[PDB]
């Protein structure tokens, strides 16, 4: 099976790439395991594959992490993200993301059901698993849980039975047989759990699939539109029709090589403790628990030798920042270009920790529209903070044709140095707010509304008659025969390879 | 004689270092030297010595590129900055800022007058030299003019006397024996000239040196207090009183190893067209020209071989952001210091291109003034952005004692995450702005006034009970043991030095 499409093809695609460190002596579940995979990230190391994890019993569980992670080189830095999408190592940024929206005018290829799989040889029932006696990981020593779910696929339906949604939610272990976790709006897994609290008969039918196709994953992370099924969606863009199998004990359909897959109910009302937990922007407040969404496990079934993948999230660089905030850009690109505004790119800068994106404009048709900053920006910031595709950015930052969004330097240089702030920048009060962000659920104002900008680092003259500088660097500022000839001489003069 | 006292050691110490390239064979000054410097600068390289200078006559001149620019290595990477102080060249950032500030609180030591020195090996009067026939820099392909002066030292004193100011203000060749420059408010050179001016009975008395000891040209960098003497100032700092000699023509005094002596007078009448430049932003607007003051040159006195340091400024990273944007935040940080302000440290991150300064707090004494973010912005802004040391300085960020401001990414990651924008922001419209930012002189608004923002990254309880929250990082979420478990068996598991 290709490794975009089976998440043990996958590794062994890692492997193969010397990117992958298996590590086949002991190592603990409690933080170690985390502790490794974070101290990866933060170094760009090649990811780590746990093969001998303490408290894994009759299969169950090694550990993958860091499955999203950057690597060190510059030539292949998004590598991993490739092998999640059947795209050569060296892809860019621009073609990971173009693949992920490329299904976005392609008509859908359902699923194609089939009658076992890999995630089908071995299983427990009821009365043979135990929650809290697998080797779940703690992944920061303050989390208020063991977070099994990391880098698994919530599999929800609409009570209609029209929409089946996959996405990253988080969730920690209960009890033996139980689960508590993140449902907030806008989210999908929220929207639906809605739809089934209206109707009032019964709880949400529900799987979790951990190590699934790495394109499902991918699609898993990405916010497409309300109501479109992501297996659909990622048939279309790897042309192939994914192979489900039927869960046991619900009528829910999962990958048919998933590692894992636990199969239960998500509650239309009962909830439970849930988090603290080490996040995206970087942060854990210690004993900060709230009431969350409850989940009943009635059955695991999983592949001989199961691997589960983990997110070790937190400060730079993991999947939190390189899947949600990339993922969300594409999205908001196309839904700039959908609502007819000049916006070339998108990219959340990792600089601002995913909290802003960076908005390529194609300055000539904006001077077409003979248009002023103030509008544009309240257009804009009206266009991408109403929709859900915006819930996870705070700030705008609008840049001319000049500026690669993809180099957070660039995007910083110009941030600093074109956007005036106040005056160039419009504050959005009534729009839904991210309340994970510190300054927001721990911040001086309403935890779920506001704190957005639009800043316009576009200059004047970028919306009337063209750019009017040069920059002053030695791209710009000196003749190109003459930065050739300092290029061809730089060696030889005395001063100081691309893959590395 | 010490490399802190004398230019001319100063290269040699380079050399020592392996810092210096010495460019042997000819080099053009119209762009090509400035391209090479350009290219350095953009690289962190060794600075470059031009010794084959096309144009070079009678001794005028050698050029030595990137003075003050940054060193590749993490361990010496204020090198330069450190060899102008007669510091070790692995010196921080902070002893480094802190040697600059020493002199504050100690008596000057006033110069020393002695009869000769190195800066009168060579003289041309006024019927023998012409300044368009001197191999002057075009450093950018856009400026408006040769500029001469990028890394020189003008020297003007008041009308009574009491203060002789040193300081670096750019200036290009008008014709055969003028210049023109900048010289703007709320800079002392401009301030001096209002003197001047207002008396109305003579030209200024000037005299501009290039090839200074390179303490000088520090203390000429920095923000000083009004009516304080550099020399003096440089005097206490080093320990030593400063050996100068008197111009030829005028009763001012330049140290004396100056490579170079410019002698003559600052108009209080006349003045030219200046401009347009590649300036510290990164930008150049091709065509900007503006009228400048005009300086009338009498006389040049120089140095045997004598060596003009010259600054290839722009984009990051060169003289306009090592030495503008630190000293301009050590001023700052001693300014808070003496209004009452909890501040132990700032710094301007070259991310920003040094038009913010981060703030570090000592939160122990913020909660001790029971006070809030709206009090606390307020009263830092009106003492920072109301005086000339903030002049530069359009964004000041309120950090807590977590955050070492010396380093941009966790500038950036405080400022994205724990500053809600607009909440917890004051914008300051009544206050001088800096009209070289793009956006203030090339942007939407007063070129001369506001744009300015206090952004607080204190996070609430900062101001009350203390910090909250651990971050989400291998230092903070793991114990002691772990960590030190991981890195003594980061090899031996399959993983990947200082100098490099
Ligand atoms: C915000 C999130 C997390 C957090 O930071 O704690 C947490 C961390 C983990 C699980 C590692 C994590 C990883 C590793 C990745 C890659 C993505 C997420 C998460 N987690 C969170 C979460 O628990 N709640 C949430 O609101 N969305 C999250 N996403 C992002 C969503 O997947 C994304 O917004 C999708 O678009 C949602 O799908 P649709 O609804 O559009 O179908
Ligand atoms: C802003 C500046 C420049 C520019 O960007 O064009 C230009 C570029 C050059 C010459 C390379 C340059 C270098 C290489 C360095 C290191 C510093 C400066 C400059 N130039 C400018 C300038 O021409 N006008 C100006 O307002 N101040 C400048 N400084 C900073 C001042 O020296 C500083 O503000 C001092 O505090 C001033 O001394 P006092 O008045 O306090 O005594
Ligand atoms: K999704
Ligand atoms: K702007
Ligand atoms: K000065
Ligand atoms: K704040
Ligand atoms: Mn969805
Ligand atoms: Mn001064």
């Amino acid at each position: 099976q290709p490794a975009h499409l089976c998440f043990r093809s996958f590794v062994e695609a890692l492997k193969v790439d010397n990117d992958l460190v298996e590590i086949n002596t002991p190592i603990d579940p409690n933080l170690e395991a985390a502790a490794i995979t974070r101290r990866v990230c933060e170094t760009n190391d090649k990811a780590p594959l746990f093969n001998n994890l303490i408290g894994m019993k009759n299969g169950l569980f090694r550990i993958l992490g860091a499955p999203g992670s950057l690597r060190k080189s510059s030539a292949d830095r998004y590598g991993r993200l490739a092998r999640h999408l059947a795209l050569p190592p060296t892809a860019s940024m621009r073609e990971i993301l173009d693949k992920m929206l490329s299904a976005s005018d392609m008509p859908p290829i359902p699923p194609t059901i089939v009658p076992t799989g890999p995630c089908k040889e071995n299983s427990l029932d009821d009365s043979e698993f135990d929650l809290t006696e697998l080797p779940v990981p703690l992944i920061h020593k303050s989390d208020g849980g063991k977070y099994i779910q990391t880098y698994g696929m919530h599999i929800v339906q609409s009570p209609d039975g029209t929409w089946t949604n996959w996405s990253i939610a988080r969730a920690m272990v209960h009890d033996k047989n139980h689960l508590t976790g993140l449902v907030i709006p806008p989210q999908h897994i929220w929207q639906i759990h809605q739809m089934w609290k209206k109707e009032g008969r019964s709880d949400v039918p529900w799987a979790l699939a951990f190590g699934v196709p790495p394109a499902a994953i991918m699609a898993s992370s990405m916010p497409i539109p309300d109501g479109v099924t992501e297996a659909g969606y990622v048939g279309a863009m790897t042309g192939s029709s994914l192979e489900l199998v039927k869960c046991d004990t619900n009528d829910l359909y999962v990958p048919a090589t998933s590692e894992i897959v636990l199969e239960g109910t998500l509650s239309i009302s009962e909830t439970g403790p849930e988090g603290p937990f080490g996040e995206m922007h970087g942060y854990i407040f210690p004993g900060d628990t709230h009431l969350g969404a409850k989940y009943k496990v009635n059955r695991i079934t999983y592949r001989n030798n199961a691997i589960m993948p983990m997110s070790s999230c937190g400060r730079l660089t993991d999947e939190t920042h390189t899947m949600i905030g990339s993922l969300a850009a594409a999205e908001i690109r196309k839904l700039c270009q959908q609502n007819d505004l000049p916006i070339t790119d998108a990219f959340a800068p990792f600089e601002s920790q995913v909290t802003w994106v960076a908005l390529r404009v194609d300055t000539e048709k904006l001077r077409a529209m003979k248009t002023t900053s103030e509008g544009f920006r309240k257009r804009v910031g009206d266009v991408v903070f109403n929709h859900k595709a915006g819930y996870t950015i705070h700030r705008l930052v609008l840049v001319g044709d000049d500026i690669d969004v993809y180099e957070g330097k660039d995007v910083l240089w110009a941030f600093s140095t074109r956007c005036r702030p106040g005056m160039d920048e419009t504050l959005f009060e009534d729009v839904r707010g991210f309340p994970l962000i510190p300054y927001m659920g721990h911040g001086n104002g309403p935890a779920h509304r506001g704190g957005k900008v639009v800043s316009d680092a576009l200059m004047p003259t970028e919306y009337t008659t063209g750019r009017n500088w040069e920059a002053a660097d030695f791209n710009q500022s000196y003749p190109e025969d003459l930065k050739q000839k300092v290029l061809d001489n730089w060696t030889k003069m005395g001063f100081s390879h691309h893959h590395h």
